[PDB]
């Protein structure tokens, strides 16, 4: 399957999650895009998304954030902060070209995709509390578009309810993330053979949605048979924005592409053909030897035959059928055995 | 399946291969066992043979070695140097009991074999060379112990007549081993996906025996489905204590990343669904106004109506005031 030019069956596709990280800036975010693009990403995954988009202007209880930085301020006004622009998106997706990086985007409303059509964008991404919208998600799937779900939140009959619409609006590009959590939270619960699962119950395609620090999610996740990697890059460490606690800069995203680009040829081939080294140490297998001088007529047995280092002799399948048979030839010690030998 | 003590169902067996490692000193080979069990290391395995085992004491060109340390000398004084002697055998067996690590061999001939059987080893190790010997494997197989085959140079074929020949002499703990070869090999040589085939084709456990430097290979077996890492130990191709411990860690670092194939919301999870999509009144609605898009928004967080509801609430009336930012509720239409 194709994602606008890439191969995912091919080559492992790295999106960097442009985020919020351009902390309002649109200096920031055309710096950030040429920045993945020299890392070694494919894709650049902006949000596009108003405040209307995802929540209500209400003061009343269940809009209000509790505990964090916006302690007590809205969800409207968070989302109002970390927005990216609709002002911006016509630089963005021609810097992202100019560059050479893929760019697509990951709306939260209708309007959004609307906004979205007039660049036609090559993919979607449906973010994981937006999973278990049916109708949202019966609305991207109409655009005949790849389009990359996070599973973060969704249950099975969500995932399943997913599969049926993509099916029901003729759209075969579904892709399902599995997604790590953030740091301070453990390894044990990443569960990373959710990749496999997801493949083989909901037969879509799968990748790893990583926000966690290191190579062992990427990596592995590769191996599990993931073709679609997302990590959340921003450009500098003291980039201080409402997701520099789990991204990534420069250095570390273009490490973590050097790990998994490493993961993908290190996983090779299935075949079990032998390759040029291996034939090179096939010179020492074992074979047949003649371990006593055996005269013209003599019958081969256990005490002057033996299955010997290097492999020059006959092979040891012949070793039944050679016992008892009778040799056509003098044969000193140590004589690799031939076929005519007997 | 089980190997002596060991679940490889629930655990991955990392084994330390002390190979020649001892440098021919009882002492040294003593101190690689305790530190095995330092590294992380499950089993230690020493190699049992004589130089008779592996080839013949002849001057002929076969049987001379090119190229290496020893680059013009014999194979038999080769494998006569490099030898685990049999008087070390208890001494090695005793110590990994004490140190609480688990310890087998690996035979090249069929006297190596009666020689070990005083020990009862809880597996047996068959090298790649030895491989394409089907008497051989038929006589490690008729053991009727854990085997563990490496298919570094075996042949399709090869690998094919050891599972009918543990097929035939009853013998269903067979494991096959994927070989990756030491530096200067590349990466991209490495294709470590025959794991997965080597599991479909022949129905047998895998693992991996790696000959190369630092976390890739080790770490994408677990990944692949390796139930066995072979790693070479000492105190060119070998790791240290320290490269050892750090390959350990970085195995179990991979299993509990790997967890489970059930897709069920764990805590975290369940905590982050909060701010799902649900059915919110966008407007003030008064009682026997019928909902649409403009009164009813599907936003964050979750506490109002599943937006699966979305569908059949348009068009319906409410059944009472509702509202803006009230969370839809069953009985509001
Ligand atoms: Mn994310
Ligand atoms: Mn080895």
């Amino acid at each position: 399957m194709q994602i606008g030019n890439f191969n995912t069956d091919k080559k492992v596709f790295i999106i960097a999650e442009l985020s919020a990280n351009h902390a309002g800036s649109l200096e920031m975010a055309l710096k950030s895009i040429k920045a993945a693009k020299k890392a070694g990403a494919d894709a650049i995954k902006i949000q596009t998304y108003t405040p209307d988009s995802l929540t209500l202007n209400s003061d009343k209880e269940d809009f209000i954030i509790k505990g964090g930085l916006w302690d007590k301020r809205k969800l409207y006004e968070l989302y109002e902060s970390a927005k990216t622009p609709y002002e911006w998106h016509s630089q963005i997706f021609e810097t992202a070209q100019n560059e050479g990086i893929l760019c697509f985007s990951s709306p939260f409303a209708k309007e959004d995709v609307e906004f979205l059509k007039r660049f036609d964008p090559i993919a979607y991404k449906i973010a994981s509390f937006e999973a278990n919208d049916e109708n949202f998600v019966r609305l991207i799937a109409k655009e005949k578009k790849p389009t990359i779900v996070s599973t973060g939140i969704a249950t099975e009959e969500e995932l399943f309810k997913i599969c049926e619409i993509f099916k029901e609006e003729k759209n075969p590009d579904l892709i399902f993330l599995k997604c790590t959590s953030a740091y301070p939270a453990a390894i044990e619960d990443m569960n990373l053979k959710g990749i496999v699962s997801l493949k083989e119950k909901f037969n879509v395609e799968v990748g790893l949605s990583d926000h966690s620090f290191g190579f062992l999610a990427p990596v592995m996740a590769v191996a599990l048979g993931a073709r679609v990697i997302e990590k959340h890059f921003m450009l500098d460490k003291s980039i201080e924005s409402e997701d520099s606690k789990f991204s990534l800069d420069f250095d570390e995203f273009k490490a973590m592409v050097d790990a998994v680009r490493q993961a993908e040829s290190a996983l090779g081939d299935d075949k079990l053909d032998l390759d040029e080294k291996a034939l090179k140490n096939r010179v020492f297998a074992r074979s047949l030897y003649a371990s006593k001088d055996i005269k013209k007529g003599e019958i081969f047995s256990e005490e002057n035959v033996k299955s010997v280092r290097p492999s020059f002799g006959l092979h040891p399948k012949f070793y039944q059928e050679l016992l008892g048979k009778k040799a056509t030839k003098d044969i000193k010690f140590g004589d690799a055995l031939k076929q005519g030998d007997f």
